[PDB]
């Protein structure tokens, strides 16, 4: 019966950050580079997926309640020729807020400025696995990345950005993932080859047959 009035909104629902010099450097050059063997994405996610499932397993044998929120340890690879996406879903260890931001967005600085100085010794895109960098070769064939996040220390969050310099972290209201990273690719338009069930096979037993985890695909 009575007049509400916000005074103060709170939190903002999306902060806009930015991406170190070398980082957004680095971006710019998958998304223009015109490599043929774009393939190793998927290598790289699922690569990067693995050290957080290995993450969640040391802790857990001296916490098996941090397990508390997931119990399996899987790998999930899906799908989605309709919203144009690949998402994939581990239940790792995830990151908190300020892990999610400061890991995507800084600490990647370091080995960026070595794997492109590598490229400037003729070095190719196939080993920024071993660079830590691997996350970004998921712009080789994806023009928008948005990663959901979940830890046993924090909220859900959502990373977003399309290699414009910055990147946003808003709270995610939506699907509860439990514990994880999930990685969902918005593939270019001529990138959909990915998305095709019989594709995705093969990749994931050409490359990523190193993994100590179970990799289901939903298509």
């Amino acid at each position: 019966s009575h007049m509400p009035e916000e005074v103060h909104h709170g939190e903002e629902e999306v902060e806009t950050f930015a991406f170190q010099a070398e980082i957004a450097q680095l971006m710019s050059l998958i998304i223009n580079t015109f490599y043929s063997n774009k393939e190793i994405f998927l290598r790289e996610l699922i690569s990067n997926a693995s050290d957080a499932l290995d993450k969640i397993r040391y802790e857990s044998l001296t916490d098996p309640s941090k397990l508390d929120s997931g119990k399996e340890l899987k790998i999930d690879i899906i799908p989605n020729p309709q919203e144009r996406t690949l998402t994939l879903v581990d239940t790792g260890i995830g990151m908190t807020k300020a892990d999610l931001i400061n890991n995507l967005g800084t600490i990647a600085k370091s080995g960026t400025k070595a794997f492109m100085e590598a490229l400037q010794a003729g070095a190719d895109i196939s080993m920024i696995g071993q660079f830590g960098v691997g996350f970004y070769s998921a712009y080789l064939v994806a023009e928008k990345v948005v990663v959901i996040t979940k830890h046993n220390d924090d909220e859900q969050y959502a990373w977003e950005s399309s290699a414009g310099g910055s990147f946003t972290v808003r709270a995610d209201h939506g699907e509860p993932i439990g514990r994880g990273t999930k990685v969902i690719l918005h593939l270019k338009e001529d990138q959909t080859e990915y998305l095709e069930e019989r594709r995705v096979k093969e990749v994931v037993k050409k490359h990523s047959q190193f993994i100590g985890y179970p990799i289901t695909l939903y298509l």
